[PDB]
């Protein structure tokens, strides 16, 4: 039934607003245009934005690093939004507790890459719940092999922003990308890919309703997961090589 | 209108059928085993010579060689089969290209699967199969070459799609608008919505209980993609400890 899949729809919506306190309609307004944010572009900008914002992240050392440890903070943040948005799922908190580790573990940077592209345009980020905006300029002009850290989630921002997904969009889509079945370690597949079989059959509902003049729009956004799956292959592939630069209680809530 | 899709869906079988010689639907028939196309097995260095006596240098070797001369047959076949997809031919012809060069490995790695099971490959036309384990044994770095294609062939395999499926899904393959250089990316991308609506009505129609079949479908391909980029690690180590070993210049001109 449709009215099955609406309420499915709804209830994903409520959760991912109660939360993700950065929505994309908030990010949108913020990145286009009452009350602009502060604008990093350069040295000397983030040396007066750290004494503006008051950055939770920083401690008592070289720019580049301070910035690149400011995302992992943020990330680790962004962990514990979408742990509790997952308990919302229907079925979720009902599956065997390994396969509730091993699905967040295998998801969180997928979601965490398609949620960055709601606070980003080809000029920038939201940093801070979109107190700031960092430009991509400055972003790409750090020292290798920081330079292009971002860069890589930049190109996928801009490609998955012409799709034009809203909240109530990304809230199944996010659902869809938590319940995949192809994760390594999964003791009971079964039950995963019933809940993403029913979360695609609302993905789908709501993409045609939302979209009606969106040709193919549930194919394109499914295309989509292929990009999300390669940012993150080749961001682990820049954390590796950053221990081949990065010259312990702080290690350990990162890891 | 339906009409429009379900002729596509047959457009694209018809020209499936010309274009490949040995189909899903041939592959299984040998693989279950009828008396008359029962293949010889090649499960180790013994009947391997016995084979390449009753089928028609060092054995990793003539191997990679042969999957090397059957890649670049196949591609033949992909590309006259690419010809036949309405517009292909009226695109640039330099996005003709780049279209190929992009599509045809995975292209090749879900065909492939086609031939295979959880114990082997079909070789020489269905006349061979040689045993998966009999390729993992092979001397590094040779040993590892094929396992990534068994196991994506092993999950490809369960979703049961037969030729008529597969005839649509590798034209999606081939019209994928996100390919590195491509010049003209909007009138790709308006064939490939095409035929996604005719793969979504086919899934429907000859699997109505595989539920999210297409969705299903659609997540392979960031499997192939893996598949291809592993390759291209493995051949950088080959052309690296294998100086002697010639690479066929279509694939060559494939990789750069
Ligand atoms: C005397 C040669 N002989 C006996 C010893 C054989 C042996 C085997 C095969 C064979 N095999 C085993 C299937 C393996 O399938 C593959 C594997 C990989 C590719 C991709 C290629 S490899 C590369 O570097 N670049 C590519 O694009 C394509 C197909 C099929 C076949 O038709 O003939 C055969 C002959």
């Amino acid at each position: 039934e449709s009215a099955d899949l609406r309420a499915l729809a709804k209830h994903l919506y409520d959760s991912y607003i109660k939360s993700f306190p950065l929505t994309k309609a908030k990010a949108r307004a913020i990145l286009t245009g009452d009350k602009s944010p502060f604008v990093i572009y350069d040295m000397n900008s983030l040396m007066m934005g750290e004494d503006k914002i008051k950055f939770k992240h920083i401690t008592p050392k070289e720019v580049a690093i301070r910035i690149f440890q400011g995302c992992q903070f943020r990330s680790v943040e962004a962990v514990q939004e979408i742990t509790e948005y997952a308990k919302s799922i229907p079925g979720f908190v009902n599956l065997d507790l390994n396969d509730q580790v091993t699905l967040l573990k295998y998801g969180v940077h997928e979601i965490i890459y398609t949620m960055l592209a709601s606070l980003m345009n080809k000029d920038g980020v939201l940093i801070s719940e979109g107190q700031g905006f960092m430009t991509r300029e400055f972003l790409k002009s750090l020292r290798k092999p920081f330079g292009d850290f971002m860069e890589p989630k930049f190109e996928f921002a801009v490609k998955f922003n012409a799709l034009e997904l809203d909240d109530s969009d990304l809230a199944i889509f996010i659902a869809v990308i938590i319940l995949s079945g192809d994760r390594p370690g999964l003791l009971n597949v079964k039950p995963i890919e019933d809940i993403q079989d029913n979360l695609l059959q609302a993905l789908e509902l709501q993409l045609k309703l939302n979209h009606p003049e969106s040709s193919q729009l549930f194919a394109k956004l499914l295309q989509k997961m292929t990009d999300l799956r390669q940012i993150v292959t080749e961001h682990v592939q820049l954390l590796q090589v950053i221990k081949k630069t990065e010259t312990p209680l702080l290690q350990e809530i990162y890891k």
